[PDB]
DNA sequence: CTGCCGAAGCGAGCACTACTGTCACACCTATTTTAAGCCCTTCAATCAAATCATCTTTTGGTTAGGATA
């Protein structure tokens, strides 16, 4: 059963279609929050604290936002940037909101001997202590990629909802225990 | 007044990896979030090697406990 520690989400990734053409130079000229460094990259990157997130905008009318701790928080930040662009003088719309990725982490509070895991799980676990200190495991159900360390803490990514993170956590937990 | 054919020296066949005309798709980086491990600096707290001050062990000379020659 559960060890009493829940996987806390660390990140959320989401995108929405603004539905109109925008001028990045105009945004950099008007908005009190903007980049335009075309010498490096022709784009504008936002960020707000409530929710704590970073978003990025193009002239093509797409938005990519990331940084929240919950999917609904990410959507709130997305709608905040949509409001900002609407009051920037652009006819922005909050259309086709899609959630792309999230990151979570947890712990088991006992040491992990990676050698046994690689010896019994090499077919899906990649161990290489020379470059990346931890161990890499790719999980199929659901499409999750997992990082495991000796300290017992685990990083989970590749899901679309917190339920997937929890379910993968409890799938791996017996393996971590033994 | 023009023309044939020999003598000797040449030759062959057998021994139970350099550029150029394109072209699309790679190369390239705009950022988010971890979990333990990273390189270099850079100063600060602690340390230990070397040097200075002084007590003491002994090597040449004076003193009065001590003695021969």
């Amino acid at each position: 059963g559960p060890s009493g520690i829940v996987p806390q989400l660390q990140n959320i990734v989401s995108t929405v279609n603004l539905g109109c053409k925008l001028d990045l130079k105009t945004i950099a000229l008007r908005a009190r929050n903007a980049e335009y460094n075309p010498k490096r990259f022709a784009a504008v990157i936002m960020r707000i604290r409530e929710p704590r997130t970073t978003a990025l905008i193009f002239s093509s009318g797409k938005m990519v936002c990331t940084g929240a701790k919950s999917e609904e928080q990410s959507r709130l930040a997305a709608r905040k940037y949509a409001r900002v662009v609407q009051k920037l003088g652009f006819p922005a719309k909050f259309l086709d909101f899609k959630i792309q990725n999230m990151v979570g982490s947890c712990d088991v509070k006992f040491p992990i001997r990676l050698e046994g895991l690689v010896l019994t799980h090499q077919q899906f676990s990649s161990y290489e202590p020379e470059l990346f200190p931890g161990l890499i495991y790719r999980m199929i159900k659901p499409r999750i990629v997992l990082l495991i360390f000796v300290s017992g803490k685990v990083v989970l990514t590749g899901a679309k909802v917190r339920a997937e993170i929890y379910e993968a956590f409890e799938n791996i937990y017996p393996i971590l225990k033994g």
